[PDB]
Parts: C-alpha cells; structure tokens; sequence
C-alpha cells in the first residue's frame, strides 16, 4: 500500500486518474493473491471493470463506490470467465447492474461454474468491440486482442485518460512468469499481447489483475516472455 490507498474491508482502491480507480480484491490461497479491475467515473455514473473474486469482495466494492463517490453504477464489463473477474457476478446482478462480457465468455461461464453476464460483446476481425453491443460504454474502450491467457480474454482503455487494462493477458516488467498458463494458447500469447499495445499506443500506464500499474514495459516483457513459449 502506497500513500493514498484506501483500505476498505479486505480490499484496497488507488486512485489513478481523477475519474480512475484501482480496486483490489485478494484469494486467500491456504499466501494471499491480489485481482485488480477499475472503477470509472463518467459524469453522474460509474462504470465498472471485473468483479472480485467472490460476490462478498464485490458488495463491497459497491459499498465503496456508494460511500466514496455516491453515483450509480450503469454497468460493469468482465474481461474473461475466471474466478478474479466473474467471481462476483451475483452481486452485480442483485444490485440491478447491467453486465457485459465478451460472448465467449458468457458461452464458457457456466463450463467454470459461474454465472455469464448478462449481454454479450462482439468485435470485429481487428479486435475492436462492435459499437452496437457496447452501448452508452462512455469512455470505455473494449478491445479483444487475440488469445492469449485465455481465449476469451477482453482488454479495456479509458478514453480521455493514458490508461488502459490489459487484465490477465499483461504481466508487470519484473514478472518471472506469465501466471497462470492453464488455459493459455501459447502460440498466439506474444502477438495479443503486442496486439493490446498497438490498440493503445498512447496508454502510459497500464494497468493488469495480479500486479501495480506499470509503464508500457508490462507490455514488451510480457510479450518477450511470451515469445519463448
Ligand atoms: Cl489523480
Ligand atoms: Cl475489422
Ligand atoms: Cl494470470
Ligand atoms: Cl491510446
Ligand atoms: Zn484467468
Ligand atoms: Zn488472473
């Protein structure tokens, strides 16, 4: 925890941006492993990036935003079907939050035991979101990049901002691995990584789910790493 982090119950938020935050969840593992997504102001709504790991973690990250920022949330993207990004969906949907997610992941959500978020994104051959699936997305930028972590795996830019998500697919400069691999496509790895970089050339800060925001260099080690796979 840096100086300005909240600490909210078992979770932690940074702010990035003046309309920009960082939420923190963390998995117990029986040492503790942190998911981050985004929290996002938009004028007199929020907008929300991943969910965290249970529906619990992710009442409370709407507590936060309730306590904090006092705005509705309109809506909430997650950017594949893994338990740090779709852990919460429950709470999401108790609370009237519409939720989008990559089709692809909503069609393999019920194959992890979770719940597909309630409509679907496409895109188009490069990658960008189809405009009509993502509509009032305000300064959200979806982007599918290839596979890579996973097959269905979503990034995100903030518009207006030099941020942008690469979730699970990003790893920071310093990482000695790629994270979990187990249902990776290792020959398609480097070229999505180098695909999100390129959908976001101007993005100085990036942000993924299991380290700190970092330069644009998560984006070349993780694409190194990934071209010795
Ligand atoms: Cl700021
Ligand atoms: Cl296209
Ligand atoms: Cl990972
Ligand atoms: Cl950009
Ligand atoms: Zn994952
Ligand atoms: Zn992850």
């Amino acid at each position: 925890m840096e100086t300005g982090d909240q600490r909210f119950g078992d979770l932690v938020f940074r702010q990035l941006a003046p309309n920009v935050w960082q939420h923190t969840s963390y998995l117990d593992m029986p040492g503790a492993v942190a998911s981050n997504g985004l929290i996002v102001r938009d004028g007199g709504r929020v907008l929300v990036v991943d969910t965290a790991w249970t529906n619990d973690q992710t009442a409370q990250i709407l507590n936060w935003i309730k306590q904090e920022i006092n705005l509705p949330v309109a809506l909430a993207v997650v950017t594949h079907a893994h338990q740090d990004k779709m852990g919460g969906m429950d709470a999401l949907h108790a609370a009237g939050i519409a939720t989008y997610a990559n089709a692809l992941s909503n069609q393999l959500a019920p194959q992890e035991g979770m719940v597909a978020a309630q409509h679907s994104l496409t895109f188009a051959a490069n990658g960008w979101v189809e405009p009509a699936t993502a509509p009032n997305f305000g300064p959200l930028k979806v982007f599918y990049p290839g596979p890579g972590h996973t097959s269905d795996n979503i990034t995100v830019g903030i518009d207006g901002t030099d941020i942008a998500f690469g979730g699970c697919l990003i790893k920071d400069s310093k990482a000695k691995s790629l994270g979990n691999l187990g249902d990776a496509d290792t020959e398609h790895y480097a070229a999505s990584a180098r695909a999100f970089g390129a959908a976001f050339p101007k993005a100085s800060m990036i942000v993924m789910s299991h380290s700190a925001p970092d330069s644009r260099a998560a984006i070349t080690h993780t694409a190194r790493m990934a071209d010795k796979l």
